[PDB]
């Protein structure tokens, strides 16, 4: 039966948002089966802001290339593949796409140590505009996260190391509708904040019970160590992509996580790499750097403008969003030596999630 | 007579916040008459028209003149004031106050070599000289003079050379036209000529190799330009066996945009014994880092395409990245991170970085 | 006694270029002791942390103090210094030097009404006051005081009210927390504009409450131009009006910019100030216009003449708004040294309408 | 045979919003086979790496090809697609759809002259040709060809010439080893072909330094690697069946509205200083190029427009505010922001297309 999952990740460069050359070659060479693709996680060149059309262009170009390789119309990929493009690739970040596959096999290969990577996906019930940034969004995301854990065959939340949530944002047209029906409305960071909390609820990090509309954009004590949330568009359907480990994984990869303690801290990144399975003290050898397949780091602006006792400009800077990612990228790439890293963030808030996927090889 | 150089790093919350700078003198901690340089990072764009940078300069000069009890004018040959604009990300704006006194006695038990400061001034650099061989020669002479002022003869003991030169203005280019002369094209012509001057003076580049057509390396030049002052200025940081200073300087070369080995080499050759990472005690031995993060020579990094040369905010991002690398090693946000110019100092895609670290008696 | 107000517009090549400013006094053209306001545009970002703006402020204060022969600290209550940062496109950085003296006799043959300046200061505005009803009341009182200082009783004769107020800092929040209080820039600005509206009888005071402050666009002042920052708990009001007993050789007028491409507000300002023209100004008429003070806040919607615009989404929206406002004003007056402020998000004029005021020559 | 050119201006809410564009064809209002140019403004930076601009190009081509029922590859010589990125302030992103049919009969009562469109292609422009005399010559030949395509012999009847050329990449340089230069060379090519600049005056040395050599009507851009230069030319002709006429003017400085007004006036609107609402609606489109000025002195005063880091964006913001303040129409083609051979020192070209109705 569809019994053991085998997830893989292939990281391929993009020279522009619409450069799918090396992405298409992955399928055309028979290296990867397009039907087994479950997620595309990408960095694009551009502003990274709410109206970054270059980000949308990469999304459209990647969907089109994948649909062509699968031989379907693009309109099919819509529920079957998570496509997550984070805009803004400053400094050392090389734009790319991480192609995530998963197949299920009937038998577990021999000699795979410890736990291994597994992917789960889930979808929310429709989130109405009067739900956005409020307790209904939290509950609905939490259910989709529970569903993604179930899809991955994972029951222990401690084995979940990264949860990507894509939700809807408000538009004047959605407001128009709540308004029609007699409803008030709250928008991107509300949605993002509600989603992260949903993750926390579903992973048992925050009791439910503690949730209410008035805690949502406020009580920083309530948090998920592993949520990475974004919003936009109008799709009332929330989407969850969940990366975990399981003892029964056939995958040749393992995931781990850490928490970036402040804006100059490398210990979160290192912890991610270490708990994913690389045994190292302070720095990675070249061989160990190459064990690291991908890093997914979310570099939200810090909660204060005080860093190691000193004033910094990171909250005042008009280019703050761009700088946060520039810094996060420099930190990750200085450790791993790999410019094609998933560095997202730059939203307003001091700890940030980072996850690392590393090779897990048979004995 | 023995030089004793010191450095005091103090924070600035804005370009005109000289509170903690003035306290240094008012507390008797530091003698304002011994100040030979102010090296500062200000908040702002870091571009050619960054008025916040000029504001810090003016505020720092005014505060120093007041502490010395002189008018601000009387300070203009005697102190190098170098403000680099643009303090993205982890860079905390600040001023490094550099002092030097000469003492009659060399304290006992100071290991190896020690920090020494030298300063120099060029003969006037005409607008037809900018970016051309004349600027090179004139900077080289000012660097030689700064070595002589520091009592240093060995160029291998020079670890950082800051040059401030003039840039073209429309009125300068009017003047050269007046006298029947062409101008070169501009801040970066000046900067490139200056770096080469440093190289010539340190024996890094033979002079016969210089001509206007080569002008677009020194491992240790950190050059900038602007204004109209025809007088070039040189600030030189070195070591000497006869230094009374409780500090030592070292340098390295940043190999590419993600490399930390240049920074680490700077710290290590300055005197900190470490393998890969610094302990907290060792991080606190590092008093200041002076890193220049010019954009790289190509858009290929570890075999992959990067956006750093195409980005409209490239100048700001270069410093953001450089700052992140330095501060991730030293834990000290008040670091001197300059740069963001387009890519003649350092090897190709290579950037200079210097570190000043404690040198304590036995 | 009869007020005599004047305005002299001088260029600045940088935020610390006070050359042409100092020449005004050194040439005997203007008496520095009679300066009551400096209204300036500086080069820079125009954002909350625009240090180039502060640099112009400090430079202008220092030059003025030196010309007066006082320490710079004396000019703190006696002169309004208002520097708006951000001079995109056709806007030439400059300082408008506003003077006022009072004379014992009213010259003959001055037509209609004439310019008068008034100033006021608020009682201290605590951080728990910012963006709330207390700020409104305190600004309103300072506006009433400025009218009284100008000798003006009719709000219809008031054509421009500049308010500078405090903004929140973490350190102010800390204080209000310390005393068991909550807190809440645009809040401050919105509360100030409403204060102006209250004091000019444009909005009845019963309509005011903390919940309306930033939400009910129906409450607005046609002539408020508000800003905030720093920590100075003292609000400041500079008020430009006319009066039948003015000895000034200038008159002020105002208009409302109807949308982002509209020139009729600017033209109405110029026309009601006294220039008689149908659609476009001759060169002689353009030179009658001494200064324009236009506030170009972002619009309330992204729909302009039935089409979508990017002005609310643009990361550079603040800068673009001023670029556009400046282009409109300068295309009419031909004078790049115009006071174009704004770029805040959209209580100041009607839905998305923007105030503009014009000062023009009024000759015997 | 008589040309009948038309223009339909439709909004875009995003670079990939082709909804109103597709409705034009689906409603039978416009025949997609008659489309000869798409001239568009997109939201984005307007800089060399503006991918949003490329996105609009791709989206528009794909929509048009779908409406024609061909593969997108077949539009590649038959339709000029020109997207200028950067839509600050009052500029509403949109596409001007330009059609042209040739008809057997010339309608009665069409006053004066009327709009006609011509197109041309250069021979391949090698990278060693870019910014040099070869690019000039090759562009000039393509402009002569576009005139011939439009049936126009009098350069005075040409009011707008858009040239798209290649820019350099490290990979093109590599080959020759075996942007503004390109734009400058192209403008000069236009000038040569329209008789505005004698060809003996051209040399690699004058290109981008002798400002005395200029075209009043060139609007040039570059990018990509396509060695093929493209020319789109808008003119009038006495034998036009078109219900439109084009005119042009020169913007004298950054705050000047007289160039815009001259464009509208010479295109056929009779007005003194300001347009009535009826007259504003006669103006179908304006194509204005707002290159940064040659100096930082404006009406005797210093401006920041050359020093500003956002200069390119601001120039268009200003140009757009001027155009829209006259016409009341946010969907206007405002390009530019390059550093300052499109027009006199300090001067910028602007063209206007206005209604020309039967008697």
């Amino acid at each position: 039966s569809a019994r053991y999952p085998k997830a893989s990740m292939h990281v391929v460069p993009m020279l522009a948002p619409n450069d799918t050359a090396a992405f298409r070659a992955l399928f055309a060479s028979g290296a990867v089966d397009p039907a087994s693709v479950v997620a595309l996680i990408a960095k694009s060149e551009g502003s990274g802001l709410h109206n970054d059309h270059a980000r949308v262009f990469a999304d459209v170009s990647l969907r089109t290339a994948l649909a062509e390789a699968r031989g379907c119309p693009v309109e099919d990929l819509a529920d079957s593949v998570t496509v997550a493009v984070s805009g803004g690739s400053p400094g050392v970040i090389s734009p790319h796409v991480t192609v995530v596959t998963q197949e299920w096999v009937a038998d577990l290969p021999a000699g795979l140590p410890g736990v291994g990577l597994v992917v789960g996906r889930g979808h929310t019930e429709p989130i109405l505009p009067e739900d956005i940034g409020r307790t209904a969004q939290v509950d609905k995301v939490a259910d989709a996260v529970a569903a993604a854990m179930l899809d991955a065959g994972v029951t222990d939340p401690d084995d979940v190391h990264l949860v990507m949530v894509k939700g809807p944002a408000l538009s004047s047209r959605a407001v128009a509708d709540a308004l029609s029906r007699g409803k008030t409305v709250v928008s991107m960071c509300w949605s993002n904040d509600a989603s992260a909390l949903g993750v926390a609820v579903a992973l048992g990090e925050v009791k439910r019970d503690l949730v209410a509309d008035d805690r949502i954009r406020s009580d920083w004590d309530l948090f998920s160590a592993v949520a990475a949330t974004s919003s936009g568009g109008e799709k009332r359907g929330g989407e969850v992509l969940l990366l975990a480990n399981s003892a029964q994984s056939a995958s040749e990869l393992r995931i781990g996580h850490g928490i970036t303690r402040d804006m100059a801290d490398t210990e979160g990144i290192k912890t991610a790499i270490r708990t994913a399975g690389v045994d190292f003290d302070c720095c990675l050898s070249p061989a160990q750097q190459a064990q690291v397949v991908q890093v997914f780091g979310k570099f939200v602006l810090p909660g204060s403008d005080v860093l190691r006792g000193q004033h910094i400009t990171a909250l005042d800077d008009h280019e703050a969003h761009h700088v946060a990612k520039a810094v996060g990228g420099a930190l990750v790439v200085s450790i791993t030596g790999q410019p094609m890293s998933f560095i997202s963030g730059g939203e307003r808030n001091g700890g940030n999630p980072v996850a690392a996927v590393v090779r897990r090889l048979p004995a």
